[PDB]
């Protein structure tokens, strides 16, 4: 265990600053950048879970790979048909977006492979993404009844592209598809009932492949073939997501986000903070890497207020929405939450653990079934303390704890955040970043 500690009284908020690369984006780059023709140069690279177990796998199969090392990757990519046989299981680790993405891309290779992982990802069922593989022709097989790990793959197959109904929305199953399909005869087409995140097809575009996206209906034609390039990795706007909530509850905040990616499909964040009244601009847009980027500028010149979020936002800030309760805390006003059901035992309840520690911290909240309700403590022109302070328990969750460092801007008491130790992992700078902005955590045992 270990445990943020961080002190009350006014602090200030201030600063530019560049957060970490974008997690899902840094992972592309390498499933791309290995089978493409040439070298291809990733900078802003952030390695994480899924990251480390997609590099090990590629070089297990012969890709040619410096780093990463200080955010810069290169890679020697081998061509569509240059991957070798691995000489035993792919270890996945707890990746299983790894498993379900190279699912595709194995399924379509000429060698078998087997691909394992730890006592978590084992538990996990891959029929969802093995079941539309076996419908273009791929012979994978999977463990048991519920068609867990080890997933076994036949290589030397004839894929054939299909015209597949997804059943339910996900990214990463849709991504198996289509990656898949990048061998496949023909145009495989995966029409999602929900809407979800692109970063597989726009790190496509990037490597000159096309890639149609009409609705909800994505494809792509088979047979064609992927460039080295030069890749720039956005900075992640879930860890941005953190300063842009810190910098709206602090009064007489400036800070300034550079680079920050804003993707139509993760900025619920800005349009929900926007409408709760903050004074946040998104200026000098541009696209690096495929990927479209922002400087964001936000600044504690007013008090947010509550408000019902916008429903169409919820899909694209999920992951924000630990953050925005901070947010709604210091907000006037009652905030309310409704369609996120999903953010409910989404195999970890957000927004109960969000809600044990704001009312350890002396705020009235309710959860529900689909959201939840937030009693703000906020008064407009007022920047007196909102939290109370207490121990806070992450539950090893580094949103929940993340979220919880932002309160001690505004807190009458010491707070006491325990199980940290996996926010270093998912945003390595955070508390460096929250040192050079004025706000100060001392980490411990
Ligand atoms: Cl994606
Ligand atoms: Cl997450």
């Amino acid at each position: 265990t270990q445990q943020f500690s961080i002190l009350p009284g006014n602090k200030a908020f201030k600063g530019k600053f560049t957060v970490p690369g974008d997690k899902s984006v840094s992972h592309r780059s390498i499933m791309f950048g290995a089978i493409a023709e040439g070298t291809t140069h990733v900078t802003g690279f952030l390695e994480g879970e899924d990251a480390l177990a997609t590099l090990q796998a590629f070089r297990d199969m012969g890709v040619s790979i410096e780093g990463p090392k200080n955010g810069e990757v290169t890679i020697h990519g081998v061509g569509m048909h240059g991957l070798k046989a691995p000489a035993s299981a792919l270890y996945m680790g707890n990746s299983g977006t790894s498993m379900r993405l190279l699912s595709g891309m194995l399924s379509a290779q000429k060698f078998d492979s087997v691909m394992t992982g730890d006592a978590s990802l084992s538990k996990r069922p891959m029929e969802r993404i093995a079941k539309p593989l076996r419908l273009m022709g791929a012979q994978i097989q999977t463990t048991g009844e519920k068609g867990t790990p080890p997933v076994s793959i036949t290589g030397g197959q004839q894929l054939k592209g299909i015209q597949y109904d997804l059943p339910m929305a996900s990214a990463q199953v849709k991504s198996g598809i289509l990656l898949a399909g990048l061998w496949a005869e023909g145009e495989t087409s995966v029409t999602e009932p929900e809407p979800t995140r692109d970063h597989t097809e726009r790190m496509l575009r990037a490597f000159g492949y096309d890639v149609k996206t009409e609705g909800n209906k994505i494809s792509l034609v088979g047979g064609g073939k992927l460039v080295g390039t030069n890749i720039q990795v956005p900075s992640d706007i879930s860890s941005a997501a953190f300063f842009m909530v810190g910098a709206a509850i602090t009064e007489g905040a400036d800070v300034v986000l550079e680079a920050v990616g804003i993707n139509p499909t993760r900025t619920g964040v800005i349009e929900i903070l926007k409408q709760m009244g903050a004074d946040l601009t998104v200026e000098n847009e541009r696209i690096a890497g495929g990927e479209p980027i922002a400087d964001i500028h936000i600044k504690g010149s007013r008090t947010l207020k509550g408000i019902h979020m916008p429903e169409d936002q919820v899909p694209l800030a999920i992951d924000e929405f630990p953050a925005l309760f901070i947010a709604a805390a210091c907000a006037e006003g009652q905030t309310v939450l409704t369609g996120a059901a999903e953010l409910r035992v989404k195999e970890s309840d957000r927004i109960q653990v969000m809600a044990d520690g704001l009312k350890i911290m002396g705020i009235d909240c309710t959860p529900t079934e689909d959201g939840i309700i937030i009693e703000g403590k906020g008064k407009s022109g007022d920047w007196s303390p909102i939290f109370a302070g207490g121990e806070i328990e992450s539950h090893h969750d580094h949103r929940i704890a993340m979220s919880f460092s932002m309160a001690g801007l505004r807190t009458s008491g010491p707070i006491t955040i325990h199980g940290t130790e996996t926010v270093a992992t998912s945003f390595p700078t955070f508390t460096e970043l929250a040192n050079r902005a004025g706000l100060t955590i001392e980490v411990s045992q």
